[PDB]
């Protein structure tokens, strides 16, 4: 059972106009088997649009490619991004590239270390903010986690489930 193809794709932005299907593939095959690899071009001029896509055979290969950033492809540092659902987008077909998540449903007994221990395996955490009531100081049952990079957030929001401190949590991109 293969993971859905959408979860195995990387958009590669910022390409050199000299990058080709072949040179993009040669580069990105270092991190996995590529089932597809295309440079987007103008339909009339064939001039590169400056972005392309690669599709790996597995999600672990996507992760390996993302963990090997920064990627300098044909002399230019490119911008890889994995796909997320429309619910974590501001408009169809656009990526909301952010470093912060909202975590809801954690109630009053969840502490900073619960969030750190769980989320640190998705990326490097810079800020954990457990939200408390402005008047009483009581925990409100939600938090924000800020990472050093957007791929952590992208991996997080595409999971169907997050269980933190025994709670089934709602997690979404923030700001
Ligand atoms: C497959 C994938 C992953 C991440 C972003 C992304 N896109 C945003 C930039 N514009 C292209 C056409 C779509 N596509």
């Amino acid at each position: 059972p293969k993971e859905p193809e959408q979860l195995r794709k990387l958009f590669i932005g910022g390409l050199s106009f000299e990058t080709t299907d072949e040179s993009l593939r040669s580069h990105f095959e270092q991190w996995g088997t590529l089932t597809d690899c295309v440079v987007m071009r103008d339909p009339n001029t064939k001039r590169s649009r400056g972005f392309g896509f690669v599709t790996y055979a597995t999600v672990e290969e996507v992760d390996a490619a993302m963990n090997a950033r920064p990627h300098k492809v044909d002399g230019r540092v490119v911008e890889p991004k994995r796909a997320v659902s429309r619910e974590d987008s501001q408009r169809p077909g656009a990526h909301l590239t952010v470093k912060k998540i909202f975590v809801g449903g954690i109630k009053e007994d969840t502490e900073e270390h619960h969030l750190r221990d769980y989320f640190e395996q998705y990326g490097k955490i810079e800020v954990i903010e457990i939200m408390t009531d402005r008047g009483s100081g009581k925990k409100r049952g939600f938090a924000f986690v800020t990472f050093d990079d957007h791929d952590s957030v992208d991996k997080i929001v595409i999971q169907k489930y997050h269980t933190v401190n025994g709670h089934n949590c709602e997690v979404r991109k923030a700001l």
